């Protein structure tokens, strides 16, 4: 996260990490046995940790579960990363306290102009940012207009921008499948963009809200 600040401890609880050796992706916790990520950021068997704050440090908060099933949408395309949203089902339930709880999948599709928060343990570009305990930062929904100026013709119906066309704040590298949150829901997925932080190249993210059906169809099976 470019631009962002410290999250308080605790205050993202659905917050998850991807491991296999090291971090590599994020994820949010739906319920739980489930937790939702970028179909980019596929692997056959994973390690999922939940309830951290700084990574690299024991806390006494965690609970590292590996996964029984992994799922990439059916439709998923590398020409311009169309459909970038994959499932994971949990070997066994979480356990739901002060440091871990799930988060709401969309009631609506969110409107342009609305205020929202991305998270993640990516890239800071910065010299005094600590890349090792969770960064938080507030970013707005751009209008359709404006996203598809920016990437002429690579913008799809499964696509939304978010961020500031002057640059300087943006998710990157290593933040990918993560959450984006608006009004207590589930809004996005980190996804792609050209570079991190660029004037003129705002972060791209999977739209959630109509990938619904697919997602509780999915879900509903164990
Ligand atoms: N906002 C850009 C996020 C991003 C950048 C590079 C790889 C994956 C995701
Ligand atoms: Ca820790």
């Amino acid at each position: 996260i470019v631009g962002g600040y410290e999250c308080k401890p605790y205050s993202q609880p659905h917050q998850v990490s991807l491991n296999s050796g090291y971090h590599f992706c994020g994820g949010s916790l739906v319920n739980e046995n489930w937790v939702v990520s970028a179909a980019h950021c596929y692997k056959s068997r994973v390690e999922v940790r939940l309830g951290e704050h700084n990574i690299k440090v024991t806390e006494g908060s965690e609970q590292f579960i590996s996964s029984s099933r992994v799922i990439r949408h059916p439709n998923y395309s590398s020409y311009n990363i169309d459909n970038d949203i994959m499932l994971i089902k949990l070997s066994k339930p979480a356990t739901l306290n002060t440091y871990v709880q799930p988060v709401a999948l969309p009631t609506s599709c969110a409107p342009a102009g609305t205020m929202c928060t991305v998270s993640g343990w990516g890239n800071t570009m910065s010299s005094t940012a600590d890349s090792n305990k969770l960064q938080c930062l507030n970013i707005p929904i751009l209008s359709y207009s404006d996203c598809n100026n920016s990437y002429p013709g690579m913008i799809t119906n499964a696509m939304f921008c978010a961020g500031y066309l002057e640059g300087g704040k943006d998710s990157c590298q290593g933040d990918s499948g993560g959450p984006v949150v608006c009004n207590g829901e589930l809004q996005g997925v980190v996804s792609w963009g050209y570079g991190c932080a660029e004037p003129g190249n705002p972060g791209v993210y999977a739209k959630v809200c109509i990938f619904n059906d697919w997602l509780t169809s999915t879900m509903a099976s164990y």
